[PDB]
């Protein structure tokens, strides 16, 4: 092997495979909301998340089967990602309570939504950054629901925009390490 | 509405639905590895990817079709999630170069790779953490394939662990807010 292959030969370490996410970190940490058939809004902190394609544009994310999201966009086919700004970290966490179905968690968290464009979830007033998007398809992979989805509107807040990227540094997007850790990415670094 | 909904009916602009990755933002920055038939190693750095599964342990990555890690995949069904550490930053950017296909990026980029444990294609050295991936399935969707695997092997750098979690602290992981835009992510904020 090449010298520094040799010298490291002994540096790593096995590590449990059932915590691969977690060395898959940090990730960006979204609020997604959705509605049930009553018209009841949900929402919902994710960090299992990704783009999938750019145009046309599809999202996705993973939440488990057995989540309000989850089943509300089984029902609904529709939610809005909604990037969480450092400002609201404490606010969104509490979305994650284990709210009844049927009650809006953002109410409990003190944050504020209004109408989207195209779906019938809301959009978080706080979050800078919105991804309206239409239910593509909800592939069972393991103990979590991969659902994707066709972003057919997507809006920002004023000056949440910075050279057509979103403005971290204003912004400060929050991500997730695990746990109750995050992370706040507003450090930027050119490669050039 | 809320009178919070009611004063910013108007602090929102309509963005681009094919520039909805740009929102979805900072991301996790990996170098996945991968080799043809013949044994040649490749390597390339990943903006899109998620976990998916946590137990069975299911992770998941878009990539073009036409990369040679696409086509790797595709014909050896393997691949190597590698976290990328702020101290590489400017040599994972050049294993990003359009090198021919069968040969190694990593040797241009000055990086060292060494065996991994259950699969073909190697661990890259300088990085901290590797998921050894089994393709799952190859899900084509939009202008990307939906890579998912299980983690067959999961091993870390010594130190690169805190309390079960990446350590972001010491590790400073690269996350790509877009463009040649980056995001050291070693900005531990607990919430509680
Ligand atoms: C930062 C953060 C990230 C989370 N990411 C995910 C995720 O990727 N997938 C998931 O299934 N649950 C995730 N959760 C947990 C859910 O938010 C939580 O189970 C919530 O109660 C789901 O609400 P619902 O039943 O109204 O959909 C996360 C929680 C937090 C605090
Ligand atoms: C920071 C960064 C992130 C990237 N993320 C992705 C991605 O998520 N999907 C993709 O298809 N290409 C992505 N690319 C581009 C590929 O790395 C590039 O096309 C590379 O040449 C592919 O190599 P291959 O053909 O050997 O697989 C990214 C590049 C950089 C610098
Ligand atoms: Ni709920
Ligand atoms: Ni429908
Ligand atoms: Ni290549
Ligand atoms: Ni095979």
């Amino acid at each position: 092997g090449s010298q520094a292959a040799h010298m490291m030969s002994m540096d790593f370490e096995d590590f449990p495979v059932e915590s691969a996410h977690r060395i898959l970190t940090p990730r960006p940490t979204v609020m997604v909301t959705t509605v049930d058939e009553e018209g009841n809004i949900n929402a919902a902190p994710f960090s299992f998340t990704m783009p999938v394609s750019i145009d046309p544009p599809v999202v996705a994310f993973a939440s488990a089967p057995d989540h309000h999201t989850a089943r509300n966009i089984e029902s609904t086919h529709e939610f809005v990602i909604n990037i969480t700004p450092a400002d609201i970290i404490e606010r969104m966490w509490v979305t994650a309570r284990d709210i009844p179905a049927g009650e809006n968690e953002l109410e409990a968290a003190g944050l504020a939504w209004t109408s989207s464009r195209r779906v019938k979830p809301p959009r978080i007033v706080e979050a800078p950054g919105h991804l309206e998007c239409e239910l593509l398809r909800m592939f069972e992979v393991g103990d979590h629901n991969l659902i994707t989805g066709s972003v057919v509107s997507a809006s920002v807040r004023s000056g949440a925009v910075k050279e057509g990227l979103l403005d971290v540094e204003s912004v400060k997007p929050v991500l997730h390490v695990g746990g109750n850790k995050f992370v706040v990415g507003d450090h930027v670094r050119h490669v050039e």
